[PDB]
């Protein structure tokens, strides 16, 4: 029962999962004046080209592409993390108008969507116990701002005509999560939460100082998928993103000066 709305929306989650309020909750507001440069934070290694892309899941708070996560296929090493981070799904965050949508902020600046690829620690064996650890999650945040087309993520655009209600899924293989990353890996990093219930403190963030442009078309499209299921009343899948939480004890570090 918790989601987006007026009576389930994220002022709500608490009362199911009260780590709503823990210590290192997500999003947060990114302030670029106080993120310190770390300069012994190594480069970001994302190693995508042996990535297996299986299905797309309309699962009624977002859609996932996942990916093939029993062996090393595609992985993210380096940057604040040690060992080797799987990538299981990606998927996004988005907003009724180009002015919001957004997890993240950054100077309170709110983008259109943003994308989350989600890794889990190889030590731990699977994502379920991963979720349980400190360090068991690391998630990849890249922001999207509206303006050219990205090439690369047009696959799933349209696509998602044929997942528009909660619990569809499509085959959809073959996609290469490359195409989705924009030139720079300059990042920030700070440890934190999921941001859905049931909001576990297990993930280190990584979010990347550059976004990438998207089509005002390609984002009308995300509008249109649903949170009901078939044959339930439409409500459209808009503003599926958790406002930002308080920092309290945590610095954001930056890998860039
Ligand atoms: N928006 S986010 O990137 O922070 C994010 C990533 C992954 C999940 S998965 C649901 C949590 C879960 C699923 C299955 C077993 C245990 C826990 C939820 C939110
Ligand atoms: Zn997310």
């Amino acid at each position: 029962h918790w989601g987006y709305g007026k009576h389930n929306g994220p002022e709500h989650w608490h009362k199911d999962f009260p780590i709503a309020k823990g210590e290192r909750q997500s999003p947060v507001d990114i302030d670029t004046h106080t993120a310190k440069y770390d300069p012994s934070l190594k480069p970001l290694s994302v190693s995508y080209d042996q990535a297996t892309s299986l299905r797309i899941l309309n699962n009624g708070h977002a859609f996932n592409v996942e990916f093939d996560d029993s062996q090393d296929k595609a992985v993210l090493k380096g940057g604040p993390l040690d060992g080797t981070y799987r990538l299981i799904q990606f998927h996004f965050h988005w907003g009724s108008l180009d002015g919001q949508g957004s997890e993240h902020t950054v100077d309170k600046k709110k983008y259109a969507a943003e994308l989350h690829l989600v890794h889990w620690n190889t030590k731990y064996g699977d994502f379920g116990k991963a979720v349980q650890q400190p360090d068991g999650l690391a998630v990849l945040g890249i922001f999207l701002k509206v303006g050219s087309a990205k090439p690369g993520l047009q696959k799933v655009v349209d696509v998602l005509d044929s997942i528009k209600t909660k619990g569809k899924s499509a085959d959809f293989t073959n996609f290469d999560p490359r195409g989705l990353l924009p030139e720079s890996l300059d990042y920030w990093t700070y440890p934190g939460s999921l941001t859905t219930p049931p909001l576990l403190e297990c993930v280190t963030w990584i979010v990347l100082k550059e976004p990438i442009s998207v089509s005002s078309e390609q984002v009308l499209k995300f509008r249109k998928l649903n949170f009901n299921g078939e044959g339930e009343p439409e409500e459209l899948m808009v503003d599926n993103w958790r406002p930002a939480q308080p920092l309290k004890n945590r610095q954001i570090k930056a890998s860039f000066k």
